[PDB]
RNA sequence: AGCCAGGAUGUUGGCUUAGAAGCAGCCAUCAUUUAAAGAAAGCGUAAUAGCUCACUGGUCGAGUCGGCCUGCGCGGAAGA
RNA sequence: CGGCCGCAAGGUUAAAACUCAAAUGAAUUGACGGGGGCCCGCACAAGCGGUGGAGCAUGUGGUUUAAUUCGAUGCAACGCGAAGAACCUUACCUGGUCUUGACAUCCACGGAAGUUUUCAGAGAUGAGAAUGUGCCUUCGGGAACCGUGAGACAGGUGCUGCAUGGCUGUCGUCAGCUCGUGUUGUGAAAUGUUGGGUUAAGUCCCGCAACGAGCGCAACCCUUAUCCUUUGUUGCCAGCGGUCCGGCCGGGAACUCAAAGGAGACUGCCAGUGAUAAACUGGAGGAAGGUGGGGAUGACGUCAAGUCAUCAUGGCCCUUACGACCAGGGCUACACACGUGCUACAAUGGCGCAUACAAAGAGAAGCGACCUCGCGAGAGCAAGCGGACCUCAUAAAGUGCGUCGUAGUCCGGAUUGGAGUCUGCAACUCGACUCCAUGAAGUCGGAAUCGCUAGUAAUCGUGGAUCAGAAUGCCACGGUGAAUAC
RNA sequence: CCGCCG
RNA sequence: CGGUGAUUGGCGCAGCCUGGUAGCGCACUUCGUUCGGGACGAAGGGGUCGGAGGUUCGAAUCCUCUAUCACCGACCA
């Protein structure tokens, strides 16, 4: 009730003892605080202004881990005294002490694991059954079940934007929307195909069926926050339009060209018998491509997201779910494994996500 | 108004920091000597450092310096 | 593509790269056909009663959970393993504990073992405190266990039934499946096994490049239906005597019955049909007539079907833990879906009173008369019985009378409150039964679907296994008892 | 009469 | 720009015009059929009518603007 939280914090701190590699960090701090005593490195500011920032950025972790370790040990000795001298007055305060320590610890994890930009977003996850018939469809439905059982246990909202069933069994496609606070910061660990080795119940011979379901998971934006541009120079021009068959070429100028300093957007409106409505409709066709290029840059960023690490041969294959011969779930980037596959398929991929972020943080 | 001095205390404190010291900040934002001095108003320093300012004494030899109401002017004020 | 020809459609002549390791022909065996012939099976038809609607019981899927252990999961999983989960079982979860260990063998050491009582603890455990200290004798010394230490090991309901054995389902109790020798074909193969009849049957007869054989079919086995011989109890009472009229007692061995041993039924006989055949139809007789009824009996194989969780087992893997011990919980959760059942919706019925007729089985920490007490479940005292003797044990539908008079009603009996009984350390999660009270849905069930050919379906009760307690399931038993098959 | 697929 | 006519289930359309009274087909859900899938049956759910404000006891419906959508005209010099 108290000592189990200490015994689990002692395992959760070695996660960051390995995932930070603290001896390298204190060696870096030691080789900075020996050389920054001489004033020649802080003479010209253009190196020391980044050197003090890097020194503080490593100093943050090499104080925070030792602070969490000392606040672990001073409660460990206190609980050993409570299991040694039975102070029920100290056992009243130790529960609030453990509550405050867990409130600090999971907050610290949320600091250092999630420095990436699109971690606050809602992870639009998407499953494709890879290749084949009704076993790779069933594996897509099993992965759907595991991800919804993780999202609702996490308290997130699974919206299921798109869906497509399988013909006999399984699914053929699904596109979810996982409304959550740190949704993409957790579901970064799901990019890549999943491998399922089992015996197909849709078989008859009992062949071991190995199956591959691809999972592409993006962060969503739904931003749609763009109104005007006017803080730059909207270089406009009024000129006689390119036309015949009227009094425009004889008398007056109606056409409106608009030129922008952002990305050189130039728009012409020339065919409405009055210059003023050409300005108004040229403003409409200003926004009618400013929003379009906004979608182009959103799509161009997200295409880099969906093409970050899609070149490694077998390293794109993570998460082997062995069912039939020996029943183990293994991750092929972090090298961790859980032998109870049913608790994994019921949605306890939390360890496989924390090991992923703890590996990619180092 | 000038000119000459002084313009100092426990004192660098609890933090953002290898250190934030009267002036990148948020609190404490005061007790001493006096004729007076803000754990300081400004420049300046990575910060300290320097430099002035408030304020206070000496020469000086009398009117000064701001705010309101008004009269008349000034700039704003470039075309074939 | 180029040439020639053509009004055109196009014809004729005619490549290459690339690509694959085959494409193709004829024949053989199977399988398949919305090809053909013949034949069959509750297959359809002819009927009867259901399931799907309702409420509950049980199992499964999902969902939930700390865990809802594991397995089967078209037919051929889903009242299945489980012939019975409160603890145990239990394999699962949470917490507390142990490590050569709960269970084995070996080594060394100390003590007989054993019995009683207290403290702490949820208990496992640890601390104790007394009694005891048997038979050997090399009587330092052993058989017996206890306790400790060390390690070979032990342990695993951990994995793989797609490494296996054994056991099982299945097509299917369907009538097939093969072989030896011979002959035929270059060969795969074929023939036998096909054909005419016939049969429940590759059953039999006849023919025939086949001749034979084997596993199957049939019979041999159990049971049931009739009779006879023996024996006559704790079973029976036909004839006599008494009877308190109860086979109750003398008696009897008749009969029912009990069991052992035989007989009987084989198309045997008759007639007709049919190849002078097998057989088929009909009749006599007989208790039974055409394998009399029912069972057991499961061919070569099929499904890499099921089970490594009954056991055994090759190989992996854990080994101060995936092993071991305990307490509590869970296996019984509940937006929902399915399977299999029980109870109903009533008048061919409900209730009240009276009254008749069974079979089969179980029983010694067991079945438990009588009598008393209790409305009752039951309780007390307590016979008899290791059982043709005693007990379970009242069969109920049935019949006679009365009443209800078609209403959600004297139908239904779920759900819930209160009071209890018993089992077991213990009935909260979660037992069964009783009493009082309550009185839900339900008024005959959509598409769809199941079983059954005669003592069958339908309905009615009884008993057993498992089991301290805990069947609406399973396995057996008798009562009444059909409709229909053109 | 209608009877597609694996 | 105005003129003119529409926004009803997840989709395509009704209903509006006449003030009370939202349905059709597909699709979805469950059950059935099937070795399974489709097809086919049998049950069942489905929207508070673009938004806002008035008329009235009452508005999806009658007006009023605001948004969106499509058609028509935007002329002569």
């Amino acid at each position: 009730e108290i000592r189990a939280e200490l015994e689990n914090m002692a395992s959760r701190l070695a996660d960051f003892r390995g995932s930070l590699d603290l001896e390298s960090k204190e060696a870096r701090i030691a080789e900075l605080d020996e050389q920054m005593a001489d004033p020649e490195f802080w003479n010209d500011q253009q190196k020391a202004q980044t050197v003090i920032n890097e020194a503080n950025g490593l100093k943050d972790y090499v104080n925070s881990y030792k602070k969490l370790n000392e606040s672990h040990e001073e409660l460990q000795m206190t609980h050993d005294l409570l299991k040694e001298e039975p102070d029920t007055d100290l056992q009243l305060e130790l529960e609030k002490e453990l509550k405050s320590l867990t409130k600090e610890f999971n907050e610290f994890e949320l600091q250092l694991l999630l420095s990436e930009p699109y971690d606050k977003n809602n992870a639009i996850l998407e499953l494709h059954p890879g290749a084949g018939g009704t076993e790779s469809q069933d594996w897509g439905s099993m992965l759907l079940r595991m991800y919804t059982r993780w999202g609702e246990r996490r308290g997130f909202k699974v919206e299921t934007l798109d869906y497509l069933p399988g013909d006999e069994a399984g699914i053929k496609s699904v596109t979810l929307l996982i409304k959550g606070h740190n949704a993409y910061g957790y579901l970064k660990a799901e990019k890549g195909v999943h491998r399922l080795v089992r015996i197909s119940p849709f078989d008859s011979s009992g062949r071991r069926h190995t199956s591959f379901v691809s999972c592409e998971v993006m962060p969503e934006f739904n931003d749609e926050i763009d109104i005007d541009i006017r803080t730059e120079d909207i270089k406009v021009d009024t000129y006689r339009a390119s036309g015949a068959g009227g009094p425009h070429v004889n008398t007056t100028d109606s056409a409106v060209r608009i030129t922008h300093l952002p990305t050189n957007v130039v728009v012409t409106c020339q065919t409405e018998r009055s210059q003023i409505k050409n300005r108004e409709r040229a403003m409409k066709m200003l926004k009618a491509k400013l929003y379009q290029r906004r979608i182009e840059e959103q799509q161009a960023e997200l295409d880099e997201i969906r093409g970050e690490q899609k070149e490694i041969g077998w390293g794109s294959q993570i998460r082997s779910y062995v069912f039939h011969p020996y029943s183990m779930v293994k991750d092929h980037r972090t090298n961790t494994e859980m032998g109870n596959v049913q608790a994994v398929m019921d949605g306890d991929i939390d360890t496989f996500i924390d090991a992923y972020l703890r590996s990619k943080l180092s």
